[PDB]
């Protein structure tokens, strides 16, 4: 397969619906040693079922607001692999509130702080714990959505997050990329997940892409997965600094008029 | 003038260098009354000279860290008037280590907080507090940088908060825009300015885009500051959610080759 | 007014619902000087009584597909001006087949190349003609569409066309810019003229703006006309290469979910 | 591999240094069969034997500014494929004044006109005169490059006719989707080409790219192919309307400050 070979850390597989499922599925397919994040005691033998789903035992707990856990992730990581080389960073979260109805409404300081905090510092928080052990041609990839670059009814405070951490690739791939570090994000169509579900009429938005979309279709995880499975891959040894559309052309248009 | 009768509160005029004493001297020009904020005590004497300059003795104390300042802001404001028609966030700041040098090396939790907290969060927290004294055809006006749409050599972590605040421009302007409030930002060249001799390698910026940008000359905080009064004003009332350059046309190049 | 002096050259007023009305009449009333051209001897009339109502008497043909038309235009107003001032390009034209249904179905390599030539070419041609009597501070300002940045049902044809014209914004400007002629584009949320009724369905979006648009409101000449204006006057000084929407913020939402 | 039993039509193989030659490499290699085109009697024997070394006999004369030569491609190609499910549209030109020095110069009516027929309107005539044989699932990829989005030295008109070539992915994408053809382009980064060598000062723009890119490195045409093989492949069935950046990451910079 196009990843024989890479050894890929895995945050944010939740469920069976998670953006982080059916990146996994594809980069398994393709050839890829995976490991896994979770964070919350109950959860743990969730992720090792699905972690040995996918020919692994490397399960490692990460809370991404705390510096502690994420420098013990990558030490604990260490003691298996000497390298790595690939990350993905699937993970987003902000209060209720601040994903629902106006967007003044739910803007609070530690709202902002919060999902900030979660969704887009996060990102660069663990590219640069990683740093010491990412192999020279290592690939970093985030997901993001439409939300960063036009107002979207309800997505509100996690806009202004996912637009954080759109900039974020942009720096991060300056400072790795003399190493041979590649970093990209996907901005993936809507797809019902566990956090999609917090967003205020996210049925709505899914039904309108359907719809509007070029393609007519809402996009899965497997469309996500094999998109991201290519980014990882020396296959995509020219792109970095890329935010790559998955979502069936619908951020290229003007719909429902 | 083509501000007679607007009432406009300006944030953010540290010197006579500042973008924001471009602002307002351009929009006494045009024929506004003006009030403005300061930090720290020690600046309350220079703040107030400027007022006087501008012909006004409305001046207010506001650090946009603290939500009691922000509240007790337009709270002292509206003793003086019954309604706001301006409002220009003109507000800035990160710790040195996260403007200086590598993106990761100056990347921390807390550097990465209290720029996205002072120069993002704090633009729709002044609106929000803002509200109930705004005009219907209100117009809030916010500075940003080039920074948030490419990678800039020490931007770094302000790139990243400049993102959020841009497309916080969009999620205010849906937001306040029934009412008929207009939310944009000009995303200003370079001016060499207090805030700006924080940015490592400033001066090679300016340099670059003196040389570069298509009508080979810096922006002034007299062309900028026309710009915003426009952004202002009526004449201006069909733009919403609008980032404008105002960069002698820097933005739009590939230059330096 | 803040165009005093100003020596300004209008093309595309065809009736009083024309986009380069609602131009002139903020020119005028900010102390320009105006001169306007049309196409079709039918219209000499009309047009000469536009220009009396700015007090000009300055009427002149340019049919803009013909290059003898373009080049007799200037030596035609060099004789009563020595310098120009401002351009505003504000020409529009494809085939009506171009612009309904399908995108191919409509796609024939004349329909393209009608298009392209009128729409598009004309702007740096006339600019290019020009040249040899511009002032060293000119503005150059042609009218674009959303239907550039993306995909605009029936829009078809045309979204290349402005595309490319959106493209010669950029080159202009690096080419004009170190005489310190400024080139911009408005682009402009939909206002029922002639020309917008040659597009299938723009009732469609005309209606669509104005209930998704941030404003709640459709954008009308004189608001555009007022922006225009500003990127006419030495206001603008400080902008080049742009493309500014006066479209009360439509581009910048995802509407109607 | 992943492109097996696909049949793909290239266009614009010249030399072995060819971005198509890249592309049609990755083709082969990940299962596909391969067919192509060339313009110019001289070139029959060449492209006879790059079509021998992928496996191939099927090769076709179009030249695209023949709208006879555009009809029989696809008549010749329908007598060996019932069906095509990937076309390559590797084919951009200009005449030499076009493309060099100040843009006004080297802008003439005729010059525009060609460089857009040739670069732009062929990329949807081919789409349209394939439209009867292309299969549900087909795949479209284009070539671009940065000076479409922002203006780069030299690249002058060609930078209008890739703004269009843009645009016309859009609505390309918006009739095909439904069927469920997708329809994509990637913008290359500076490779040494036989139609680059035709850009003034090409040598400065590889150069600059070398030293500024995040990667620090220019991209090869196995790079673009691998994107392109990935883009024409069921793993980017999520994709559509997309301009992917291959091109070391540099359009995301501001270089050379
Ligand atoms: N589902 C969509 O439509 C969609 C579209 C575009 C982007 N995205 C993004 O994709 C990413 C994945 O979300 P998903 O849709 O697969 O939903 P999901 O609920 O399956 O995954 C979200 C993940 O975020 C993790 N997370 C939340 N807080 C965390 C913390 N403090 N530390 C570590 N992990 C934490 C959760 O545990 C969960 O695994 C998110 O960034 C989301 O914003 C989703
Ligand atoms: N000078 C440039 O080249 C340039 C270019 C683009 C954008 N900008 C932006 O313009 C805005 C103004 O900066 P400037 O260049 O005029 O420099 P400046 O130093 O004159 O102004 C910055 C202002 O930010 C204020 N500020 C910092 N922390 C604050 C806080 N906690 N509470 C309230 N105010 C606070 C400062 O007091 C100061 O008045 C900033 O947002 C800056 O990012 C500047
Ligand atoms: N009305 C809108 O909603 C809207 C929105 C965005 C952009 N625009 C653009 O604004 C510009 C003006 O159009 P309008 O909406 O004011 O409609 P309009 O019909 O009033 O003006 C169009 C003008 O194009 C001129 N024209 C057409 N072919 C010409 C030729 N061969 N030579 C010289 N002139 C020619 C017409 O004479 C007419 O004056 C156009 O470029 C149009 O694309 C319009
Ligand atoms: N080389 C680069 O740096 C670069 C970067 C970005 C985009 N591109 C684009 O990639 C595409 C391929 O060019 P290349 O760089 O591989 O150079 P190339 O010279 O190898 O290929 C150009 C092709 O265009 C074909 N062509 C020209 N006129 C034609 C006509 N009338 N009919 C049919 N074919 C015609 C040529 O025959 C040639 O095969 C072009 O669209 C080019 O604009 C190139
Ligand atoms: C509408 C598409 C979409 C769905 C789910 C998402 O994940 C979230 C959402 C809210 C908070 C945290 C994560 C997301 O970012 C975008
Ligand atoms: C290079 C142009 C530029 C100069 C000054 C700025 O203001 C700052 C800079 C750093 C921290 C806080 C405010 C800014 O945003 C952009
Ligand atoms: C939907 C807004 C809109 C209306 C009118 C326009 O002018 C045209 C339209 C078609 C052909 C020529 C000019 C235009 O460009 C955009
Ligand atoms: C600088 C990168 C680049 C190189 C070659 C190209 O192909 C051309 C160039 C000019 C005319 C026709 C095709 C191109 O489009 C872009």
């Amino acid at each position: 397969g196009f990843l024989d070979g890479k050894r890929i850390l895995l945050t944010g597989l939740l469920s069976n619906r998670s953006i982080a499922y059916g990146i996994a599925k594809a980069c398994k397919r393709e050839g890829a040693e995976l490991a896994f994040t979770y964070v919350g005691d109950r959860f743990k033998d969730r992720i090792t079922e699905f972690a040995a789903e996918f020919g692994s035992e490397l399960v490692f707990p990460c809370d991404v607001a705390d510096d502690a856990q994420i420098d013990a992730l990558f030490a604990s990581l260490k003691t298996h692999w000497d390298s790595l080389d690939g990350l993905v960073h699937s993970i987003g979260f902000a209060p209720r509130e601040a994903i629902a109805g106006d967007f003044l409404d739910g803007l609070t300081r530690e709202n902002f702080r919060i999902a900030h905090d979660i969704s887009a510092y996060s990102f660069p928080a663990l590219a640069k714990a990683a740093l010491p052990m990412l192999s020279d041609d290592a690939s970093l990839l985030t997901l993001s959505y439409l939300g960063a670059e036009r107002a979207i009814p309800n997505y509100n405070t996690m806009g202004l997050a996912k637009a954080a951490l759109e900039a974020s690739v942009r720096y991060l791939a300056v400072s790795l990329g003399a190493k041979g570090v590649r970093v990209n994000a996907i901005s993936a169509g809507p797809i019902k997940t566990l956090a999609a579900s917090g967003i205020k009429s996210f049925g709505k938005i899914l039904d309108f892409v359907e719809s509007n979309s070029p393609l007519k279709r809402n996009v899965t995880i497997e469309q996500v997965g094999n998109a991201g499975a290519f980014l990882l891959s020396d296959l995509a040894s020219g792109v970095t600094a890329e935010v790559m559309h998955v979502d069936s052309g619908f951020n290229a248009v003007v719909g429902g008029m």
